[PDB]
């Protein structure tokens, strides 16, 4: 009784989810009205389904959100058994903007209350920023992984000599388990006091690990300051290619190697242009997922022995 | 301790009321990030204040929407005492866009549990359709008209003989209404069996109302319909100038003499450069509604003797 | 796992649709005390059950309303699993009655409320006004229509030329609706400036179309307007047989020659006693969605091919 | 900003309690439409006031309750400010009446969760079962008590040698408390084994004192017990005058000399024209509640030194 | 898909009940953190299972309670499909406690939202107060009761001449219901003004029977009473062993010659060392009851024929 | 209209911010039951008044957060205008302890979630975790900080050559505020690898900084690690004075000079009997804050110029 239904962020990931599921999307019409509202129709009958949503709150985020709730509110008047939201990359919810005026929205929270409100009863993210924002869920929240693959990926190409850089000092913990995940590898830390780089990195292959790449900035500073001391090659691996801003001139104009991310935001044509950036592929692990959730069995499993 | 702030949709129609009211617009950084998503952040103390914002929903509706809630949340996380929603025109709300699959949303439904949620008080909207959304609202809603200040400026032109004319059949209670207001003068509705035109129109000055023109269409046909046969000069009136599609190369290529709007959307420039398009101004009925909220005082005793 | 209970309202009719599901109705005795208060209990045992409650709200309005919830919340306390309500009528949900204060509830809204509150799942009504009072739900509701039965009860009899005159000017959707149902046939509007009928009427036979009979009264006049014109027979068919104030003296002593009525309200003495007025029954497509609702079919797919 | 509105229950209540304080009932069409429905309608402006609904929800208790929940809707979308309920006698509360199923509703929780959905703020009743029913409110309830005004009318008519007897064993607890105010006389019961009086009773003036009377019964019985024994005369003082069933058989075939009650039920004719009745009233204690509710005093400082 | 929890409180009954549904308590750390919080944390996979939680919210009553919300959140954020809190013994719903100020809240109404807030779906407590704490639950409550094990085994030790003596007046109905059980046995009645005995009581056996036991207190005095007038044996009969106070020199400094209490609470050390309680198990009874809410049956029919 | 109430975790602070508002505590008579339950009662007339708790959920965690709530409840019944909790100290709300099983509670959410449901309008914590648990509150938090007196009786001592260390790698934002605060000194992380002390340490007075002191560990091996390296002094600076533990072994077996604490929390005898223990007063600050909130002022204007 499982259907996917999926909207115009992400629709590529979604017909690849599609594929690896041995079914096929389900037949709405998601599109707009002459004055920009967004119009939703559901063409089958989805009574008593359990429905999966795949609709990522990537740029343009407030068109794309409104898509997602338009639709949870005409499955749910349907007469939908279970609704999931399947959102790839969670929109308002980056802790990394922070203008000082202390009289501050949370828009996390906004979105949380509005998906459980409209009528969402379960949600399905990729690292997502795992301690703030699963509780302001009502519903429950499985947080997978992209760690995996992208791990799996950085042991194929065969470094010379693996040391894990974290960009910044906020994301050390996330540096610190792939390190020891990774060989049990070496460790080191990016501060700005300029940069004040803690650490050996001589002769070796560096491994810059994030969850999000918005326009270059923060990383391409590091790979810089690090390449400053003869570091060999410097990868750059990210689960979330933003790339907003310009990130196509900073990418370009820049000493990184290799840009690796996932497939959770559609990755634009400008970016494609660049020949040192490559993209994986996050489909198999959430057809697993959404498997696992439809048939009640452990999503914990997926991960670990 | 009333205090007024705008977002990004109506600017102008905010500053208007503001310089009615005698005071200023609140100091509140709304804007844009790089990736999109809205930013707003609170320069002014708005502790136990009364708070008014105003913000049509108007195209791109779902940006305007967006600015509306999260300026909402910052304003209640800011301990603000009471927050109305002046929203002069309410954006998921129309009736005439169905497509038959009669498996569709109510999107007027999910803005009004969103602005509850997130921590509206009272709303104040002009010219709503008063028979359905406002029992969608869990908050009090002051429905204001436009009808007045169209047609007092209707009375001021000199009509030769008037007649009002409803463009379609389900708007002639409206009709009526204006017809009776008007003089008591003749009245004419307009079929789509072709057009069925009902009643007498010849050598006379026909006033085409309703409270909404999308993309010219259903009024210059009807224009079109009842210059047929003699009508000496056609006048549109229409509370909400939302004017999208061409809208422009319509009414320009159209046998309508005068379109006169309100203020409610801010007229892009395209229609500006028309000039049979006249707009009128809203700003002295809300200016006296919102202190008349704020103080406690009559809201109907505004539009009757 | 379905069981069916009936309150006092229509007992008739929650019989025949038990008699249609092969089954009988639960063992609850609802009933008054000595001051008027609504006694029910369950002598069944309804733990995990699929319940469905058959009670119209229909005159005396508030003593079956209080009947219908107060049977929700003695089910919803002996753990049912699911609770639809099944309201052949809705009550407090008339639109032609409207005395002009501008402050007055929304009665419609407040009984929706009350039902989601006391606990119903969905809720299951006939002819309902489908553009308002479902956003009032947010609970599903599914609208089953009453059209088909009388529009086949129509084609029987072998009217000469059939034209469908909708007896006001709001209603003319349906009625332009039936009338390309019936054979694609003529069309005609009854107009009160007096009475204002609209379109060819001489020598035919006339179908008048409504979804409730309240008093006879406009139906009955626009028979009599539209029989001052050589109409041969006048032949009205309605869904709700409410039948309130006269509608026993308007019948009698009127040119409406046939009245034909669904069997949603019981349709008291008096109104059996006149001759002219027939009822048809809604059981077998009550008990096809009763059982289309219970084991998630669709209920679309009742109404078209 | 006090303003005063009453239903159908109880005008001549709403009436006194007006002209006691020095004020008027505000301007309410409270009233039924042909099909039975309740018809409401405010006249007045209620923007911001302290408004208090004065409707006891006697029988007819399914009308009362629905003219009492449609006048809080049209009041709170009015922008009413704050509504007080003030119901003298509440409904669907009464506990000795319990018919052994087991599976039963309870009806003063559906009473408690309706009006606090339809937009009830606080709640004032008279005599209340307040050990229960005052949990069921998530707003709150103040509980005013009409033995100080039945016992300060005990005082008055100089009995003999008073001696408070319960009615039964459930309300012994009251009896004691009325006789240890009573210049602390002694004490006596009835327990139904036939009837077994406890303690002496010859000779003596008896004063059966309970919150309720519905059919006679229980009190007629009583009486007739204890005054097989010699007692002087039975004076028998109750709160509400429900007087339901027959009720004026029951009283006028008994050996009752006086039955003492309150004005929180209409008090039908058939009742009136019986020469034992004597009604008191609660329009001062309940006016002087109203005044401290909107002035926000002590209650409790009514009641106690 | 049946998994049993439990706390801290009864890890004995706990395991009763385990055992007698040839299964195993779930693998849950439920301790302590250093600063005396709650740590909860769930090492088995409850993804749509079917979750019970034994835990009786006893001595300490703020602690247990806390671990049994804890495990109800830890349990929901983890996908649980169903979660059912099997309290033995509900904590804050005594009302034999009441000191005069007429300014207190209403416990029982506030553990029972926070159970429903935090996720909990049913409730099936043993011998709760059933006519006032069921209304304050949104959720059902199963309500079973302990007299029937109690009475078998009173049925079992062949009193002499068995009296059923309430040790107050409140609670006369449970003593009455027990005696129409055991034979249709005689009755009796401790009240006090000193203590008045209403009834034979001579040359008998005599059963106290109550609910709870506190601090023996009432029961050892209605027993001291009862056996002032040659009483041959008295045992007194309680589900609750609660045994707060002292408890432990009353019941030795008394004349009842057996304390026969359930296994609701762990009943401490010193009580053990009392030769004169001997408790009964509920874990049968509790054990079917889990098993009968689990496969949806009827919960009544294990109490009657 | 303000008043005082005070539990049992913080007699002392209360009565100091008593004292500080020329007022004194309101009588509540808050104490235990026999069996432990919670007993509150309120012996003053709160109807319509500005009441604020003060009730830090210090250890016992449970018996703390029992007494506020049941507190909350007893003043929401007795129609209290405003209820704002001041909590110094925020108990289920640590993020310092996480033991790894993915399957665990958001405690802080349970926590606020109930405030919430039992009548909590405002909160007013000091150095709560301001990223995280201010989202978890649907009522507005104040947030104030004890960094300023912190800081200003840093300054008063006269350090050598001061340095600010963060004891860990998660706390350095705070650490830098301080450092920029504290005359723009220098800055220096403890880092866990063994201990990885950055930055140059020798011949100064280091100041140790952070929101909370368990039992000592980080803190005492981070003043071991950096004056191993010759620094002249070490004082620690905290918040919450948790002392959980040993907390008593610790800082006597410690090279830590001074331990500079609030009196969020009452302080035990044993940390008393330490001489390198001194606690601060928020009494001052706490006092303002409620003051300013009470009359609607600027409470960041209390910590800004």
């Amino acid at each position: 009784d499982m259907k996917l239904f999926a909207g115009n962020a992400t629709p590529e990931l979604a017909q690849r989810i599609a594929n690896r599921l041995y079914t096929s999307l389900g037949d709405a019409a998601v599109g707009r009205f002459s004055d920009g509202e967004v119009s939703v129709q559901i063409n089958e009958n989805v009574r008593g389904g359990d429905i999966f949503i795949i609709q990522s709150t990537c740029a343009p985020t407030n068109d794309n959100l409104m898509e997602l709730v338009v639709m949870v509110d005409a499955l749910r008047r349907a007469s939908a058994g279970r609704i999931t939201a399947v959102i790839p990359y969670f929109g308002y919810a980056r802790q990394d903007r922070r203008v000082r005026s202390a009289r501050v929205p949370i828009t996390a929270k906004v979105v949380a209350d509005f998906l459980s409100s409209v009528g969402v009863d379960r949600v399905l993210t990729v690292d997502l920023h795992a301690e703030q924002i699963q509780g302001f869920f009502d519903v429950p929240v499985d947080n997978v992984f992209g760690s995996p693959i992208l791990l799996e990926d950085m042991l194929q190409l065969n470094l010379d000599n693996p040391i894990v850089v974290s960009p910044d000092i906020g994301g050390v913990v996330r540096a610190r388990a792939i390190a020891k995940l990774l060989n049990d590898t070496d460790m080191a830390i990016i501060d700005k006091r300029v940069m004040h780089i803690i650490g050996d990195v001589a002769g070796r292959d560096c491994v810059l690990v994030d969850d999000m790449i918005d326009t270059g900035g923060t990383l391409c500073k590091a790979a810089e300051a690090l390449k400053e001391r003869g570091a060999k090659r410097v990868f750059a691996y990210a689960t979330h290619p933003i790339f907003s801003g310009n990130a196509a001139n900073n990418l370009r104009n820049s000493v990184i190697d290799e840009v690796v991310v996932c497939d959770t935001i559609p990755l634009s044509d400008e970016i494609k242009s660049l020949p040192n950036v490559r993209t994986l592929t996050l489909s198999g692990m959430l057809a697993e997922a959404i498997r696992r959730i439809s048939n009640e069995e452990s999503i914990s499993a997926m991960f670990e022995h």
